[PDB]
């Protein structure tokens, strides 16, 4: 069952008993991305550590970054169980958590905690922190709820991710329209424009940098081409930092086996690879690679990753892999990714970005 596989791995992570990394990762993997130094391009995807529980553990376990939940502002319970199925036969997961956070009241000090204690012991080669934020199912003006995730938990972020594509929350995937998208992105970056004083990183608004998280938008793979062109023609113009370029898909492709394949939810995993990998490409090269890209959806192998890294992502989030291959999907993908850099010719990762569109 994925539900408690997700939860015991999170528990074993929370007290930290899971196996750690060691070899200190070769610098070929170093990826600078609009001023954020990521050690590893592999990270954890925006659904595993929901309520900011144990980011730094999974981090020390070989992910160069994690991305905390989606944090709504008021606590939610989401949808009744059973809400998330394995589709074993084609390495896939339908899910329908319909958001289910503890809230910005609860996670604010959980980051305050992680923000202070991340600098101290082990003298870290800082593993990067992404904060993912969203709306209470039935919120009136969604422009009002994104505004709180910034005001609250956004100063703790190495990168804030406005979630606008969970197929399971009440008309949330419909916010990605030129007029709505632009409003939410502006309103968010109006809030990051709350820069304030001190004595007038450990102390201060602390993020492997002065502050002001590199902002991000999460979009569904189920976009039109009509509208990917809008979304893009917005992003450059809004000066959006980057796009996390794959939530789950609502789609249910033919050639799918495990009998649960008909279930209402967000399909993740293998059949989100081709889906997702093409929808990186159309955003890197519909934005001159100017708008940074972190991609997820079916990334389970260095070859999967490099394949997609080339395509235009400077980083790679994992979850459905992480349930099948285990927690060592981080180090196993790192290793395969590295070998594919030597064999190919251009070592490193930064070099390989945009290589499908390189002039
Ligand atoms: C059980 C589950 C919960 C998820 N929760 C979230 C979430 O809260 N916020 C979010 O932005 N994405 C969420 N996602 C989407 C994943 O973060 C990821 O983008 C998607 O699964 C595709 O990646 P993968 O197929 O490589 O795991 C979730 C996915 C799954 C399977
Ligand atoms: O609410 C959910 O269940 C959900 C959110 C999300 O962002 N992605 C997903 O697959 N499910």
């Amino acid at each position: 069952d994925p539900e408690l596989a997700h939860d015991m791995v999170m528990w074993l992570a929370a007290k930290g008993y899971l196996p750690y990394d060691l070899e200190r990762d070769d610098p070929e993997l170093s990826v600078n991305i609009k001023g954020l130094t990521f050690h590893t391009p592999v990270g954890l995807a925006a659904g595993f550590d929901k309520n900011a529980e144990a980011p730094l553990n999974f981090c020390k376990m070989g992910f160069g970054f994690v991305e905390v939940g989606t944090i709504t502002p008021k606590p939610q319970l989401g949808n009744p169980k059973p809400r998330i199925f394995r589709l074993a036969k084609d390495h896939a997961i339908i899910n329908r958590c319909g958001f289910n956070s503890a809230g910005l009241d609860v996670v604010e000090p959980r980051l305050e905690k992680v923000s202070r204690d991340r600098w101290h012991d082990r003298l870290e080669r800082h593993c990067v922190l992404g904060v993912n934020i969203g709306k209470n199912k039935d919120t009136v003006n969604a422009e009002d709820d994104i505004r709180e995730g910034v005001k609250r938990v956004g100063r703790f972020a190495d990168y804030l991710v406005i979630n606008l594509s969970s197929p399971n929350t009440k008309g949330l995937r419909t916010l990605q329209q030129r007029d709505h998208l632009r409003s939410i992105i502006t309103a968010a970056q109006s809030e990051l424009e709350k820069l304030e004083e001190r004595s007038r990183a450990e102390q201060f608004f602390p993020t492997q940098t002065g502050k002001r998280p590199l902002l991000f938008v999460k979009i569904a793979p189920d976009l039109t081409d009509e509208e990917k062109r809008d979304i893009a023609d917005v992003a450059l113009e809004t000066g959006l930092d980057g796009l996390i370029v794959t939530n789950t898909t609502i789609q249910r492709p033919e050639s799918l086996r495990s009998e649960s394949k008909h279930e209402t939810g967000g399909l993740s995993g293998r059949p989100l690879k081709a889906m997702s990998t093409k929808c990186v490409s159309d955003m890197y090269k519909m934005t001159n690679g100017q708008v940074a890209i972190i991609a997820s959806g079916g990334i389970e192998t260095g070859l999967d990753a490099y394949k997609r890294i080339r395509a235009g992502a400077s980083a790679v989030e994992v979850y459905t892999s992480m349930i099948y291959r285990g927690p060592i999907v981080a180090r196993r993908v790192k290793d395969e990714l590295l070998n594919i850099l030597n064999q190919a010719g251009i070592y490193n990762v930064q070099d390989a970005i945009g290589l499908d569109h390189r002039p």
